[PDB]
């Protein structure tokens, strides 16, 4: 199909998409992408671009091992929308090289025993480094996922995800 | 496919097609094709051909975030019909390449709290764009988009959408 | 597939069919085609072949426009069935390369308030063209078309809408 | 597919096969691959392999049309079945070279206002052209295809459908 | 598709296959690929196995006429199944180029008024036919034909259907 | 697809699977593989890997005929499962080069008046087979499947199905 | 498709990916990957990257064997989840060369006569490579089990099941 063509003309450019929800199975397809691009050559640069609505915290968390696994920097562009788990990926990027395109919006999220343990355990992860990625306190990353608070380009500059905002490549 | 084989032929020729409703999928799609196109040759004009009925704001404002962000000049073309974000999308071309065919359309189009929130910065960013764009001042873009103003070529080089009508 | 690895060695003979009906998403292929073949070699003829009930008139006149817009010569074949915008890009054909295929049937016919202008404009200015690519007056194409007039070959070419019908060898 | 992979491996030996009903379809398919080959080598005969119970009379037609236009001899073999249209493309190939296999069977088949209209002149078309392929008077066979004549290769050739019973190659 | 790819490969082997029932769709596609064959080169063998319980006589017979209309010699084997036309086909291979394989099973099997005509005729014919090609009476294969008759390999070489029983090929 | 892509680069090391049930198709399939591989190079060893649960002794018998066919040695390793037509399959393979690895599985199990009449027979010959492929005795054969008899891998070396257990190749 | 040109690159590079419940299906093309790999080069390392809750016991130890037999290292990564055999099979990769990715799961679980008497026999085997994979006692690997304990990454380092928790580029 013409669309996967281009996809795969893309991942010769050393370009990659995260273009929809977060799940399982696209975190297994965007992992592979970022292993073959780091196994053909691990000093040039990986490009990702987000528009996603984000979802499941353990789905983005392999993204996020696999990003640092890699040799290479991961450049992150903020595209579209950049929400829940797209934004901690956008965030991820290796620093300098992290994107918002002028209309971006960045948007944060709060997302039997068993399953309560580990997802108690991963949230507590993902604030953490949502920490580290903006230098904002724990404390204000809870709250701010807690009401939804959202971001033009300007204002996730300020607060930390991206490092330019990119008008003209 | 037969169909598929002849866009991508076209994308060698840095011709590519908004043929659709833009919605997410579509302005994913669209935005690849750009960066591609871009990486190959920063240098080289794209084509983009327009016949489209329009769609989502925050999906066009993606795929004009990504024609801007190309170093190379997007000439556009309206082919059949420009409605709502496909005419937002022709008149966000490269000023001096923005091409109506003769017989071509152009549409103007006006398209949970936190969710209205974001809808009213884009769309008001939307009128401002369309403003500068086509060289109307806002209020008369945003009196002609509630109205569904509509133009044949003539009218749409003479309000500004395009720069050239070709035969 | 065969079908369309057939389609595609034909496009390779600068051929292309239009072969069901007219709407948007034929017309993109079609006008894809086009410009491609018109992108390879501007010089060299392309070959319309048409089987087509018709169907959209904006659609119809998309592919029009692509026509005028390359700078060859399209040729035109009326395969099976040339209805309404099927019969209006057959004439449109350039004049002197308008072909039927003695079996082909010709039919005219006649083809939301924003819709209705819109539709309003680009059915008069069809009927304006299909008088000039026949050299029928403009009351005689409305009228032939309110009242379904359907043309064998023969009688397309007495009309205008072709200049040879392919009896023997082409 | 295989089956795909076959028919266009044979359409570089210049072979098309009829192996179905005739529909609108089908007529498109079977005239675009006569117009290719016709494009290819305007000089080297296509030899077209009929298996078919017919079908429509203006879709039997078009594929018929397209054989005239073909400058190249287009030689004609009744396979199995030859009926109906798949008896009017056998007959209507070039004389000389029309074949049966020698089990060939072939059968006659007699098959809003301007519908019936266009009916009318395509079935006179039919008729016509059948008793010029034949040597055959049309009421032989507008009586003939009335009662669904049928026929042995040997009958066949007989009658003047076919120039020839083939059995060796 | 891993399976067409296997058989496209087999195909420039010249090794032919009737895995299923005899149908008009599947006496297309074997038509068309004896006559591929038979234009890419006419003088070296094709090679048919035959895994098959049969169906269309009509269609077996277009199968059959095309086997004789090429100028190459079709060399058959009995692979697991050779039943009603797919023992015909079997049958029809180049006399001394019919194989059975040890354990193949070759069955014998009897498959308006317009086709009621041409039945009678074809059915007529196919038994002349299996009557030349092993050398029976008519009678014969009417009558075996009736009782649903069945042969191990052993009982279909001294019957007439083949020429060989082969356990091992040669290089 | 990436599946088939898989078991194609496979056949050009020589190496088959069977892996699902053995019925009709399942048969020609491998029957056509094999024939394939001998055609390249009647010489060289080809390698079978079995994890089946056995099916039609038809379908069984006439993979076992184009194994004996071909002139080259089949090498088979039981993989999971053998089992019914799988275990005949196994066991049939080329003396020698008959293996087990080492945590497989091997089951014995048994599997229209002229239907039965066939069915008897190659029941029989399965039995008779399977008696010389282990070199056990035909009434112990028969005894074991009655009471669907199975085996660890070094209970399958003791009982004659396989010549090796391997572990490293 | 994309995502099967991608998995097919992947392989080029030695790499290969369990993703899905396993099952005998999967285990079939799990295996034939390893045997490729294992024919193209018996000398080069293979890559398995695990993201699976892991399924059927018999189909898991057919991968585990054919991983043993393939004469060359098969280094293992846990990705995302290694449950149930999944986590097996991550613990059978060549001591040296057992990773675990930081925010990766690893849990344990408890896994028509003939069918009880060969599954009280493969579930001992389990156990029994399970002990010796992580250095643990047959009890406790018992005990793990029937309690459903999870490991956090870290976890896993201290328990057995890998060697290494890649926390940079790697």
């Amino acid at each position: 199909s013409l669309t996967d063509s281009v996809y795969e003309r893309l991942l010769s450019e050393r370009i990659i998409f995260l273009g929809s929800e977060v799940n399982d199975e696209i975190a297994n397809r965007l992992c592979a992408q970022i292993l073959l691009l780091a196994a053909e050559d691990a000093s040039k640069d990986i490009s990702l671009y987000i528009n996603s609505p984000g979802g499941s915290i353990s789905a983005g968390m392999a993204i996020y091992d696999t990003m640092v696994l890699a040799p290479c920097d991961i450049a992150t562009y903020a595209m579209g929308m950049a929400a829940s788990m797209g934004e901690f990926l956008l965030a991820a990027g290796t620093k300098g090289k992290r994107y918002a395109l002028p209309h971006a919006r960045i948007l944060m999220h709060q997302p039997i025993a068993i399953q309560a343990e580990q997802f108690a355990v991963i949230k507590k992860e993902m604030f953490r480094l949502n920490a580290e990625f903006t230098g904002q306190p724990i404390e204000r990353i809870e709250a701010d996922s807690d009401r939804d608070r959202w971001f033009t380009a300007a204002e996730a500059l300020e607060y930390g995800f991206v490092d330019h905002i990119i008008t003209r490549a």
